[PDB]
């Protein structure tokens, strides 16, 4: 569970990170 | 607490979903 | 463990609300 736990939020982060590149585009 | 925390992942990611959705019209 | 992962979501959670006002921002 907890393994699973680091694992889904570790790609929560690289899906933030995707959507501020998307938003920075954006404003671009 | 891991309960609560994975109720909290399982929230995250459907705002996650619907931020993608208002990207994606954005860039229409 | 159980304190990185709370203390993360929070984060996470902050990360999200900002992404929200700046794509209502965009709309603008
Ligand atoms: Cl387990
Ligand atoms: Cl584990
Ligand atoms: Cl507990
Ligand atoms: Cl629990
Ligand atoms: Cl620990
Ligand atoms: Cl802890
Ligand atoms: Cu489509
Ligand atoms: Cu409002």
């Amino acid at each position: 569970q907890i393994a699973a736990i680091k694992e889904a939020i570790a790609a929560i982060k690289q899906q933030i990170a995707a959507i501020k590149x998307a938003i920075a585009a954006i404003k671009q």
